[PDB]
């Protein structure tokens, strides 16, 4: 059977199949995913009147990210349970084509709209010094878009064409480093003028941002991190990838938004 | 196989079929579609108290457009994934009649109610000079309705009867030019009396409106933009059409609404 | 094939079947239906603080009508697409019994709870003179209930027993005329004491009410308006009936509610 | 065919089957059911600021009842349409085991949480004289729980074991009479100290409570009210039972809550 | 038939099958579950302005727990009805593999985000004396996470490997005792400085917490509480487990949250 330009999850499910644990876990971690986003949406809305009017735009953007995040991730959780059916004879879940092939695309388009908002909301809490608001914003939005788009193309060839998969991943990485660079400037200029408490938080935000955002490219390579025909090129790699995505999503959106809220309160009078 | 007066998407899916990329992409772009609309709905509601009471009717109408836009576009996303099933032997998605034929109708009825509201909300932010409120409104609502209705009829014959398809498309275009004419007047009269900042925004609103609204008729012809049996009369044309629709929808409703909100704030005291 | 006491839509779908246009259109018009109701619900809630506390009960009842309307009309839209499946050989949608027979019952029960509220809410905007509030209310609620119940019974025999269908329809009409009579009194007494502007609106409300409410009995007979084996006793009659219902529903609930809101503002200080 | 300890609806659907009217009606009355509850939820929330802060706890509990009532009753509606499929040959709906057997359980668990809240909310509007708040509450909550639990057990044997069905029904009745007794005291003590207007309402509340609550045990016996192999032990009895439940539910929750709201306003200053 | 590392519910359903009562009851108790959580969500939101701003964080966290709880518990409910189909011949519900194997995982990952919030919210109502806020928080969050994770692993081997099932259960218990220890300290330090009324409530909160939290490990062993081939290793054990979980969930989240709210009011001025 020819799957073509499909994610490696389909190849594992079509050949070896998934064990009760592998399948169930992936379902639970994706379910917990959209559950956290709807819980976060409620939090950011109920805590809007806890910061000065000038910082409230941060809670609004956090809520915007949560909504879309819930819908896309909710669909992604359905794309999984629908693409794999249990085989009584062997007692493993195999690719059910009638439910469509599983694709990490829904999550990539969730980033396309999130990335821009996540990078833009910090500009409503911190105050730039030598950098222009419009300038920083435009850089984030451009590099952010190019990073997602290029990566979205590569993930389609993560099996069919390993070369194209890495080339696009590399190009994407380029824009990723540029974002890290601009964000570093914003953090530094943000620390200037605020209390030691506010600086302490911005320091934590930078570490969170650095680690959480690095997990994404990690999940992208997950199936080949132990080389071809490696330990991760199995159902173990599938669990690992979806787990890492879930950890990254919660950290980069929910926790990131909570810290911005805490900073907003610290600067509130 | 007899399809009758059906959209060209069904003909491609019934003959050639769709590749993993073509099918998946179309699913992601439609999913992102309704996701953005629900995110926008939340934004316009949370920012109502950011403008004077006289301009708040603009945020309310934007929210009204988002709601309906979310429901119709959601149904459209389901109409896709349901109409095409994966074939293991060849590894392509083919027309699954049990899920009903795919039709871009749901999107046409979303416009019918939207168009009127989108054209009417700007009349709550800007002040007419040499034009009567009721007069302008009646023109938008009439031409707007005729434009959608005529187009809705033609799209059914985009394959079965190319002649009827173009004739209706032409008639529709007539009312489209009339709307562009009236909107141009509204923008000009709107600039008179407001600050240079407000004028700057109205200038951007006009450009956005002109480009975003022109994309629709482009998506209408998409399958024949490279002539019959052309490059676009394939799964590539299907992807292009649904992508263009999504770009147009986000720009004409969400972004258009954000700019109106920004102008409202600029005129707020 | 034995259908028994079923709506004529089932007979057309079981014999002739539905064309792509006939089926798709009916789906779009029903979809637009519930979409408008959810858009209206949001409008009436966001405009509650736009009228004096004494008139706000009108917006609340409008919202109550929208909710129930959305659910019932949504269920109806799903009932249609479920009752008819596409036949590849002939290329037409035929009755799929596994999805249950299509019935206009969900809409008849939507009226049962709506009619009472729609007639009751106007009594919170206008002021009676010689008529008692309780008296008028009791008449509307009684005649309203009997009108819906009797009609609900008749619609089951619109094919199986043409006699019973007309007899019940006639009895129903009796209570309909009584409602028109009481509503006429309410409008007259309502005009006395209010400004010419308020009177202008009440005049428009009466015209809207008269036309929109008359469309329902029109949709009831739709299949026989061109006599037995007539032009309307086809898929054309099916489209016509569902279209008329949608126009009537939007006019009698949403537009009727918007006009009452405008009158409330006119009388607000 | 072996059904075991199943509701009589399954036996009628498995043997005689259901006519278009019997099936459709049951679907409409259950649909109207959950529709009314969501409409009521919106009403109680939008009218919270219409009574003094001390009475607002009544609207909150009414809203709590509506929510859970909507979800359960919605699940009960789905349980119906899924358990019975149309047979083309005979033209009647028969038991479809793949959709699970129909059980009035979802409604019995809705009461388990509702009953306690419905009996408890009246204690926030009226003022006891010689009776202790905590004492009355504890009695309602205990007798209320025992009444539902015992009844829930009996309904499982309404066909399999007529003896057990009546024994449990009898035990349940015991706790029902005790509730009627305590509620009567609460009404009397409630009338003392309030205006004649408030007393008028409490009188209506007592009548509503007495009739609406008595309908439940009536629906419990519905299939045997005309003795075994009687007129009601048919599809007619099924329609009657689900109709009675719907009337009881709307009256005991929505109407009961509206009257409490009216009384709260009467006592509000 | 090979099930592998699956929950015991699947083994009972695959061999003996489930009776109408066993299946129906499990469905009702799980349905009531998510219904209570959505009812609680509405309560905590509508009662936020009933306590001083400093205690409102307790209501917000209660609402956060309700949301996630509703989504996960809803999924768990669907997982049940989908995994077991009725067999006409024997008249019992058997494992339907096409609907996936039933797993109590969705409820476990629900505790993962809940536990931390439930232990953290009490720190916003009570005031520590000799214990550091950050210190107590970190202990709860760590032990809480390890307790859930370890237990989540063990529940997969509750049949396949009884040894691993008990070992993990034991390790989990270790962290459970540590949580009970820290919570005991928090309660004691919380009682110091507050009124006798507040102390009375904290005493009730401690009893509720102790009993409700102990039920979980009880549901974990439920199938072996009467040893292998025991009375509980049947459909009776399945009902018991899901019942206990539901009672524990309502007590540990909803009731626990209500008491914290009542304590907040007691300390409010
Ligand atoms: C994170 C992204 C990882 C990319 C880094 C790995 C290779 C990049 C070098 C360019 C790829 C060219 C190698 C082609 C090949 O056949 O190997
Ligand atoms: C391609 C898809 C791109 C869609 C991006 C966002 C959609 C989310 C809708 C919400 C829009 C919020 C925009 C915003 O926050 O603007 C800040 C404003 O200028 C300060 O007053
Ligand atoms: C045809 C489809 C109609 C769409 C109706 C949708 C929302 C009603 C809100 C309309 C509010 C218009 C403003 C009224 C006004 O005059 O202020
Ligand atoms: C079929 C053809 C449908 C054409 C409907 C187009 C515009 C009507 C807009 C209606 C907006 C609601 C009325 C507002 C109003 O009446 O304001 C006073
Ligand atoms: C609003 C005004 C529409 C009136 C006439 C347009 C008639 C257009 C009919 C085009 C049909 C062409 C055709 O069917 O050719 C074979
Ligand atoms: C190709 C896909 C581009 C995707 C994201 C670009 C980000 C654009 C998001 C902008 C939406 C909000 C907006 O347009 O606001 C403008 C405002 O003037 C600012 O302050
Ligand atoms: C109350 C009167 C209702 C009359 C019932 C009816 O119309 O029955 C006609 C009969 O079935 C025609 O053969
Ligand atoms: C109570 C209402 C009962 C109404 C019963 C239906 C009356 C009716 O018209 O029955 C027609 C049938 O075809 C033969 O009479
Ligand atoms: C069974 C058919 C009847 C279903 C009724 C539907 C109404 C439900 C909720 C709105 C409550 C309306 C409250 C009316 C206001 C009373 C008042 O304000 O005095
Ligand atoms: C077997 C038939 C039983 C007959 C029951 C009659 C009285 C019911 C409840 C009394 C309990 C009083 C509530 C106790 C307060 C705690
Ligand atoms: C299976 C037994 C089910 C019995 C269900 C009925 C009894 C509990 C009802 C509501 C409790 C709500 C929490 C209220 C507890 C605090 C008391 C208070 O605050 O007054
Ligand atoms: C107050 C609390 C009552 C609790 C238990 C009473 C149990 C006694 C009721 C048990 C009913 C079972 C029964 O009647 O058995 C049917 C018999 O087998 C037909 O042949
Ligand atoms: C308390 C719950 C105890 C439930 C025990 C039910 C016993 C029962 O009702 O038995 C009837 C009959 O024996 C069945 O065949
Ligand atoms: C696995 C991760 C599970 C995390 C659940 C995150 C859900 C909601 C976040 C609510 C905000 C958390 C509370 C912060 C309150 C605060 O720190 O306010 C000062
Ligand atoms: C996986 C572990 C979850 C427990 C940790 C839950 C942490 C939830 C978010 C913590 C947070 O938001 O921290 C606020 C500042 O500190
Ligand atoms: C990382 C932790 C994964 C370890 C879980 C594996 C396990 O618990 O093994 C028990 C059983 O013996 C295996 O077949
Ligand atoms: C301290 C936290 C984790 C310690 C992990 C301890 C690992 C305990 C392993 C227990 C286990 O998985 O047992 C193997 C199984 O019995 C084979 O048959
Ligand atoms: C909430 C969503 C977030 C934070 C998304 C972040 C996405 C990235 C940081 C993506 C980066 C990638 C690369 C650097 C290379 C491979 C492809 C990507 C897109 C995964
Ligand atoms: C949010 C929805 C919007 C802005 C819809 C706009 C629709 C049009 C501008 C449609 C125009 C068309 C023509 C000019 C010719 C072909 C048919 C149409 C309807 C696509
Ligand atoms: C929003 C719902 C509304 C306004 C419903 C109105 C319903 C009617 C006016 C029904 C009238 C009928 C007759 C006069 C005879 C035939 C049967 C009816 C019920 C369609
Ligand atoms: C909104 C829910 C309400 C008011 C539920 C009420 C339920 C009862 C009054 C039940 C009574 C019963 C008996 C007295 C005997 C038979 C079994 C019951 C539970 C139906
Ligand atoms: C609302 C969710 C709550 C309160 C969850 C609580 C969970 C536990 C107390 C779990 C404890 C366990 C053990 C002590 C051993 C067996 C495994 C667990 C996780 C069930
Ligand atoms: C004030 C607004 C100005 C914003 C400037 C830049 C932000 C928009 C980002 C969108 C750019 C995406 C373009 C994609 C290029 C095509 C990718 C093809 C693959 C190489
Ligand atoms: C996609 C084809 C249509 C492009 C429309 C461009 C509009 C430019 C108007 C200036
Ligand atoms: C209080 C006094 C009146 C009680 C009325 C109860 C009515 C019960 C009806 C049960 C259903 C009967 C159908 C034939
Ligand atoms: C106050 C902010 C810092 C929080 C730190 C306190 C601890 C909370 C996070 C706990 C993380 C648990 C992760 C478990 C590790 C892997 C589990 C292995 C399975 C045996
Ligand atoms: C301060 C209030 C204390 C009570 C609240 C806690 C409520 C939980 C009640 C415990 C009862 C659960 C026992 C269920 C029986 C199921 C059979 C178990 C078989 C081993
Ligand atoms: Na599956
Ligand atoms: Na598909
Ligand atoms: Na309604
Ligand atoms: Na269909
Ligand atoms: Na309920
Ligand atoms: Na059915
Ligand atoms: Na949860
Ligand atoms: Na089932």
């Amino acid at each position: 059977q020819e799957l073509g330009n499909a994610n490696f999850e389909n190849f594992i499910g079509a050949t070896e199949g998934f064990s009760e644990i592998a399948y169930q876990f992936t379902s639970h971690i994706l379910t917990l995913g959209y559950a956290v986003m709807l819980a976060g949406l409620l939090y950011f809305i109920l805590t809007i009147k806890n910061v000065d009017k000038k910082f409230q735009m941060s809670n609004i953007l956090s809520a915007v990210v949560m909504v879309s995040a819930f819908l896309l991730l909710y669909a992604q959780a359905q794309n999984w349970t629908s693409s794999f059916t249990f085989n009584e004879e062997v007692g493993r879940y195999f690719l059910d084509p009638s439910g469509d092939l599983f694709n990490n695309g829904y999550r990539y388009l969730n980033w396309l709209i999130d990335v821009p908002m996540l990078l833009f909301q910090i500009l409503f809490v911190v105050s730039l010094t030598t950098s222009k608001f419009s300038s920083v914003r435009n850089q984030f939005w451009f590099s952010g878009a190019m990073m997602i788009i290029t990566g979205y193309i590569g993930q389609f060839y993560e099996v069919s064409n390993l070369t194209a998969f890495l080339v696009w991943g590399a190009i994407s990485s380029a824009f990723f480093f540029h974002i890290l660079w601009v964000m570093k400037k914003v953090i530094n200029e943000g620390k200037e003028g605020i209390s030691p408490a506010g600086q302490k938080i911005l320091s934590n935000i930078w570490i969170l941002f650095l680690i959480s955002w690095t997990l994404y490219p990690g999940a992208y390579l997950m199936p080949y991190l132990t080389g071809v025909d490696g330990f991760l090129y199995s159902e173990d790699g599938v669990m690992a990838r979806q787990l890492v995505y879930t950890i990254a999503d919660v950290s980069s959106k929910v926790i990131y938004g909570v810290l911005l809220g805490n900073l907003a309160i610290t600067l509130s009078k």
